[PDB]
């Protein structure tokens, strides 16, 4: 009764990631009042959340259920690969959009000449370029390997593929793909939070007297504690296993995995919230 349950449960993940991400593909590529500068950045994170949703997710489970790994062992690097270059390239690309939010509000008048659509692109390239620096140069070089019986004995079966990583690969690649991001953002946020309560003070003292926090707080909750709680778990973990053997378990692992994989199904609520872009939708469809 396992095995009929949680397929069910994976074909429904997929679904909704493949239907959320590509409705707002086609929105932004069909209208042209939604091609702005700030919605290409949505449009590069919808881009790697489809492209974990199609190759990533399926292949897992079906490595999951079957419990081999029928494909070959040349298609579990790259299967690795894919799924490590779109982890770390859908977070610096919230990372981008954070720091594009913190340039309008503290510099209102220089916002249109820093920010060009020429530029976007350039940054763009530089996060994807960035992104695979980190996934497909050391897996492929086999220098990510670690050096061990039960490692060396995984390498050598075709059927049985498992991610054995070494020390400074992880620590190295924890801080290239979460640590960092996770900085700026808090950062970046706390000055708007900052920004936005002196506006609200400044309208209040001005017109007090006629009746005309808690929205900064709804919208940073809603954005900090759906990332933060979706993939600070398994960043921990990540770096405590090369240091503890018997600390953690390869299940608690593999669950803490899968929880940070539902994250690219939830980008296009939270972000896409704007009533132009609801307009998009229902023409869309309808
Ligand atoms: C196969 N799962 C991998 C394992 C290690 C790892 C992941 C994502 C980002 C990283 O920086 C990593 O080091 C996970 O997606």
């Amino acid at each position: 009764v396992w095995v009929v349950g949680m397929g069910i449960v994976m074909s429904l993940i997929v679904l909704a990631i493949v239907f959320g991400n590509v409705l707002v593909i086609t929105a932004i590529a069909k209208f042209e009042r939604l091609q702005t500068v700030t919605n290409y950045f949505i449009t590069s994170l919808a881009c790697a959340d489809l492209v974990m949703g199609l190759a990533v997710v399926p292949f897992g489970a079906a490595h999951i259920l079957t419990k081999t790994w029928t494909f070959g062992n040349f298609w579990c690097e790259f299967w690795t690969s894919i799924d490590v270059l779109c982890v770390t390239a859908s977070i610096e690309t919230l990372c981008v959009i954070a720091v594009d939010r913190y340039f309008a509000i503290t510099s209102p008048f220089k916002y249109q000449s820093l920010l060009t659509k020429n530029k976007a692109r350039v940054i763009i390239l530089m996060v994807w370029i960035v992104s695979g620096l980190t996934s497909f140069l050391p897996i492929q070089m086999h220098w990510y390997r670690a050096t061990h019986q039960e490692a060396i004995n995984c390498y050598a079966e075709e059927t049985c593929c498992d991610f054995f990583t070494n020390q400074a690969y992880a620590i190295a690649s924890s801080i290239v793909s979460f640590y960092v991001p996770l900085v700026i953002m808090v950062f970046v946020y706390s000055r708007v939070f900052q920004e936005a309560k002196r506006q609200l003070q400044k309208i209040d003292k001005s017109e007090g007297r006629f009746h005309v926090e808690h929205k900064a707080l709804k919208t940073l909750g809603i954005i900090m504690g759906t990332f933060t709680l979706c993939w600070l778990p398994f960043f921990i973990v990540n770096i405590v296993h090369v240091i503890q053997d018997n600390l953690i378990r390869k299940e608690v692992y593999i669950l803490l995995n899968w929880i940070g994989y539902v994250n690219s199904g939830f980008n296009p609520l939270i972000y896409c919230r704007s009533p132009d872009f609801r307009i998009a939708f229902q023409e869309l469809l309808c």
